């Protein structure tokens, strides 16, 4: 009893797809990372806010720009395929019909199953030109990204090395943050990685988690950002976030309450690099899923043009129906290919947002 597989073209499709989605869930989780200054503002305060507005001000550009037009073009390159490919291998199929074993490049039925066969992978080779096009747009977009990432979290260790006697609380408070993120990261991953259709109902939860005794939007206080991709038929919950974040950080707020408010708060700045690291680990993660889906049509305008070598070399149309690229179980494949494709062009993402808190014990 197994949920049937994903075929390897379904796979790489679903895959790529949902890494992005991932980004965007980050994305998301880096705008819902807030914190507000003390009653008395301390003279840092300014400059690290600066330093998370610039990563927000590139997670927007994800979330406004680039992510649609990247999440889109993964199924819409197997989509917009379909017609020619269709007419492609039907064409074949008569011209076999009409004379199963012609052979030799002399031929006319050979001449025109390899032109047609040659034009197919034309097409081929230009989808995977657009493919890699996109993992670099994604590749230069992550940079930029990274570059954020990185002035915050050096921005927020500077901060942290200037107050004496709160080294061993931000160790503390770091190793649950990492436990966290460890955590957040796996759910994500295993969605990505999930070998069973995903189908229509993709949503993704994006949560503020307060990192002190201070909430939202009140003086001193610290809010990271997480977020969950899901979907229907496979699951991350509120109360499964809740739970995780309880797990990780029960101790933390027990220490924290035993600090001054301004102290919490410097106690809590990695903080606000919690999503941004996330959405670094989801662009890693998407880069690879989309080198594995050009990959696909690689090996496909590979097949393409071995059958235009084979002809060349004089084999018989015999021969070439027998080929895998020209099997009725890669028909069928492709086709299968084709819905899981349209049914994720066609999914409307949810987004549900909630300001959470790790609860005490």
């Amino acid at each position: 009893q197994q949920v049937t597989q994903l075929n390897p073209t379904q796979q790489t499709t679903q895959s790529a797809f949902l890494a992005t989605t991932v980004i965007t869930a980050q994305c998301h989780a880096i705008l819902n990372t807030q914190f507000t200054p003390p009653t008395v503002k301390p003279d840092w305060f300014d400059d690290l806010s600066k330093k998370l507005d610039s990563a927000k001000l590139v997670a927007k550009q994800w979330i406004d720009d680039l992510g649609p037009q990247v999440s889109a073009s993964i199924p819409s390159s197997v989509i917009n395929f379909d017609a020619t490919f269709q007419a492609s291998i039907d064409a074949i199929h008569e011209l076999y019909k009409a004379d199963p074993t012609a052979s030799g490049k002399d031929n006319t039925t050979v001449q025109q199953a390899s032109q047609i066969m040659t034009a197919l992978s034309s097409q081929v080779s230009g989808i995977e030109a657009t493919v890699k096009g996109m993992n670099k747009e994604l590749s230069d977009w992550g940079v930029k990204m990274q570059a954020a990432h990185d002035d915050l979290v050096n921005g927020a260790t500077n901060i942290q090395k200037t107050i004496i006697d709160l080294q061993t609380d931000i160790e503390s408070m770091n190793n649950a943050i990492d436990n966290n993120r460890a955590a957040i990261e796996k759910l994500n991953k295993d969605l990505v990685y999930a070998q069973v259709a995903v189908g229509v109902g993709i949503f993704m939860l994006v949560a503020g988690v307060a990192l002190t005794v201070a909430t939202a939007g009140t003086a001193a206080a610290v809010s990271g950002g997480i977020a969950a991709v899901g979907a229907a038929s496979i699951g991350v919950t509120w109360g499964v976030l809740q739970n995780q974040i309880d797990d990780d950080y029960d101790s933390i707020a027990q220490e924290q309450k035993q600090k001054a408010e301004d102290q919490q708060q410097i106690i809590a700045l990695q903080g606000l690099s919690n999503a941004s690291s996330a959405v670094v680990s989801a662009i890693e993660t998407s880069t690879s899923v989309l080198s594995d889906f050009e990959t696909t049509w690689t090996v496909f305008g590979n097949e393409l043009d071995d059958v235009v070598t084979k002809l060349n070399n004089g084999a018989s149309m015999q021969s070439i129906i027998m080929e895998k690229v020209m099997s009725d179980a890669a028909k069928n494949e492709w086709d299968d290919a084709v819905e899981l494709a349209k049914q994720l062009a066609s999914a409307k993402i949810a987004i549900e947002t909630k300001e959470l808190a790790p609860a005490v014990k």
